[PDB]
């Protein structure tokens, strides 16, 4: 059974799922801008609950919140949103990648002792017991790596997660930076004994060469085109490019291993971002209703079957997280 912020749910009750989104999110440092960028709890709850209701209207029953521990993760808030709407939400345990995470703390611990073991204890505790003493458990482990390599800092997390995976069976979802390291992540995790059927390599839509995806898929892991809607936003390709690669893969029979999400942020922590003019088109379709309203219908018109769409949105999530 999957562990959600309101308790365990049977694989069968997960339904259509968005495997990677962010109810709330803040880049590391946002907490230091608390005076002019405070969290308006009432406003966030209202906004997030309306977004949640809109997903329910689309038949989406579950969302996997992939927010790292150092990026504004708030299991208690996720629980309020879930209790107020009925939307099921899984939260994560893990730290962001070296280039953008709050890395000083664990680099410090690592200099004094066994950081891998401490990260392992944190992950195991949050998965099996609860987070911050709330009784709310993490339903997934979030791992993330840099573009040019899975750094030594990042590896600490990959190794701790592999062990927690082996001991608990918990799912693992990841972040790949700028369309690279997908194969390395799959290889590393599987060589450490992690169950390939419970691993989702993320941001794979970030690379538009299908050879890169097939190689990653050779490891038996699943891969997610989880930033659908974010187009040409520094690196990120266009949705047209994503769909081209996605239909090529579906035609090669990979439906059992493909997942789809937006990586949307429902409410920002810190001061809300003001998107400049030149960037409006890049974020226009970057919201959690995009796949349901635009992408799936477009796949169907391209020849993709209802069975294939259901495999990606309901089948795979049930197997991976349930
Ligand atoms: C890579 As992220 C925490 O902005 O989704
Ligand atoms: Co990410
Ligand atoms: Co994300
Ligand atoms: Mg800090
Ligand atoms: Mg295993
Ligand atoms: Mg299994
Ligand atoms: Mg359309
Ligand atoms: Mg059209
Ligand atoms: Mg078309
Ligand atoms: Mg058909």
């Amino acid at each position: 059974t999957a562990q959600t912020v309101t308790g365990a749910v049977a694989a069968a009750q997960l339904g259509a799922t968005l495997p990677h989104e962010h109810v709330i999110f803040g880049y590391p440092g946002y907490a230091g801008d608390v005076t002019l960028g405070p969290f308006d709890h009432a406003a966030a709850l209202a906004s997030c609950t309306e977004t949640a209701r809109a997903l329910l209207a689309r038949g989406i029953q579950t969302v996997v919140d992939a927010t790292p521990n150092d990026c504004g993760r708030n299991p208690a808030f996720l629980r309020e949103v879930s209790e107020a709407t009925g939307l099921q939400i899984l939260c994560a345990t893990g730290f962001y990648y070296e280039g953008e995470g709050a890395t000083t703390y664990f680099k410090f611990r690592a200099s004094l002792g066994d950081a891998e073991s401490e990260i392992y204890e944190m992950m195991r505790t949050e998965v099996t017991e609860g987070i911050a003493g709330t009784g709310i458990r993490a339903g997934v482990i979030k791992l993330a790596s840099s573009r040019d390599a899975i750094t030594p800092y990042e590896q600490l997390f990959f190794r701790a997660a592999a062990r927690v995976q082996r001991e608990t069976g918990v799912p693992i979802i990841t972040h790949t930076q700028e369309g690279q390291q997908g194969p390395q992540q799959a290889e590393l995790l599987t060589s450490l004994g992690a169950d390939p059927a419970r691993i989702m390599i993320g941001h794979m839509d970030g690379n538009t060469d299908p050879a890169y995806h097939r190689e990653t898929l050779r490891h038996g892991v699943s891969i997610a085109f989880d930033r659908i809607g974010l187009q040409g936003m520094v690196g990120t390709p266009t949705d047209a490019e994503r769909l081209s690669v996605l239909t090529t893969l579906l035609g090669e029979g990979y439906a059992d291993r493909l997942l789809l999400s937006h990586d949307s942020i429902w409410h920002w922590l810190g001061r809300p971002p003001a998107i400049p003019e030149a960037a409006l088109p890049a974020v226009k379709d970057w919201h959690p209703l995009h796949i349901s309203d635009d992408i799936l219908p477009d796949l169907r018109r391209r020849g993709i079957t209802e069975e294939q769409v259901g495999q990606m949105t309901v089948g795979n999530p049930a197997r991976l997280f349930g």
